[PDB]
């Protein structure tokens, strides 16, 4: 409808700025549009922004955070003195210089780039963006981040003030597929969550399930549990997950299915792209977010592991015809 100088065609007028900060993003932030440490980072930021939104504490006659708001930015000299916020400055950093120089709210920006770093991942859905959220924020209060030495119980009653069912949790840690830890065990840098790190795929949910076997470092780590092979990290919420009654089924349903557990994930993020703002109220700009490479590998239960080595834990479900691979166990490398 609407040209852009550019050549671009959108949708609205509102869109157009955001093609200079995709190309922005895309040579430098990016590194030429790959799927590596910045797009690991800035999911845990999309995360780490959002969530602090608390209708418990509103409820409470208290501020319970404005939600995707861009606080974790603009209050980031509070935000990240928070336990689970560490390891992001950097990062925080160099969006702070992008949004100001391009002039987009630092709510929306996250948003943005959340959606522009997936579609340089394999195998990845196309995120909504919308964009119109105000740049004013307050601090998000404290201890509203789950984290990792949390009980499912916690964990669950957090998402679920938030506004996110036990399924909707579980949907949401499909980012865990483009994973790697930094801070949990300082011995085993960027040591992955699932064997496909840069593939947006269901290896996370399949390799959780695995007996845990492996002690990947020289020492445990906060909320570190044993993988099921040389190299692969698992923290303790995600073993727990995976495992309890309230998040097994979904979780075992996300084995077999990049497609589900692609649309589902999009749906997820859309829903916590706008925690503290009215959807309505903003301009759909998803026509500026590229589709991905599309991911052509099968599910595989890695290493010459089987379904044996499964801790099946949806008792109604069989678990799914799987692809399994040769052994021996494979090592893997640090996520890039
Ligand atoms: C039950 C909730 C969750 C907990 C307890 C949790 C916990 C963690 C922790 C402890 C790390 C390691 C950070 C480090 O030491 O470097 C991690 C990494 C990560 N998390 Fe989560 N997380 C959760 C949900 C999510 C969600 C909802 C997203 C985003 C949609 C997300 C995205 C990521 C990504 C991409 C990384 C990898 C960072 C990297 O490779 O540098 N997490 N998460
Ligand atoms: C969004 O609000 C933040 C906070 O007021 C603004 O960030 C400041 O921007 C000025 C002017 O560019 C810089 O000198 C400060 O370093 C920034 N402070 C912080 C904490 O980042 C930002 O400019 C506002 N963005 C828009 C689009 O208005
Ligand atoms: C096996 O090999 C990988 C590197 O190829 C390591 O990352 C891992 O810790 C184990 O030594
Ligand atoms: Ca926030
Ligand atoms: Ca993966």
């Amino acid at each position: 409808s609407v040209t852009c100088p550019g050549g671009q065609s959108t949708s609205n007028s509102q869109c157009c700025v955001w093609f200079d900060v995709l190309d922005d993003l895309q040579t430098n932030f990016y590194q030429g549009s790959k799927c590596e440490s910045p797009v690991r980072k800035i999911l845990r930021i999309v995360f780490h922004d959002a969530i602090g939104f608390s209708p418990a504490l509103t409820a409470a006659g208290q501020f319970g955070g404005g939600g995707a708001d861009g606080s974790i930015i603009a209050h980031s000299n509070i935000e990240l003195a928070f336990p689970a916020n560490g390891g992001l400055t950097d990062t925080i950093e160099a969006l702070r210089a992008v949004g100001i120089n391009h002039g987009v709210s630092f709510g929306d920006l996250i948003q943005f780039a959340t959606a522009v770093g997936m579609s340089n991942c394999p195998g990845s859905p196309r995120l909504e963006f919308l964009t119109g959220r105000s740049n004013s924020s307050q601090p998000s209060p404290p201890s509203l981040i789950p984290g990792p030495g949390n009980t499912v119980t916690a964990i669950l009653d957090r998402m679920g003030d938030a506004g996110f069912s036990p399924d909707e949790v579980v949907d949401l840690l499909a980012a865990h597929s483009l994973a790697s830890q930094e801070g949990l065990n300082s011995a085993i840098f960027r040591s992955p969550l699932d064997s496909t790190p840069q593939v947006f795929d269901t290896q996370f949910y399949i390799e959780t399930l695995l007996k845990g076997t492996t002690q990947p470092g020289p020492s445990l780590g906060f909320a570190e549990e044993l993988s099921p092979f040389p190299g692969e990290f698992r923290m303790r919420s995600d073993a727990l997950l995976a495992r309890d009654s309230r998040t097994a089924c979904r979780w075992q349903s996300m084995t077999s299915s990049n497609e589900v557990m692609g649309q589902r994930y999009r749906a997820a993020m859309a829903k916590m792209s706008v925690l503290g703002f009215d959807r309505n109220a903003l301009t759909d700009c998803s026509d500026v977010i590229p589709s991905a490479v599309s991911n052509n590998a099968a599910p595989v239960i890695p290493g010459g592991l089987t379904v044996d080595d499964i801790e099946v834990s949806c008792p109604s479900e069989p678990f799914p015809e799987i692809a399994t691979a040769s052994g021996p166990l494979p090592s893997l490398a640090p996520a890039p």
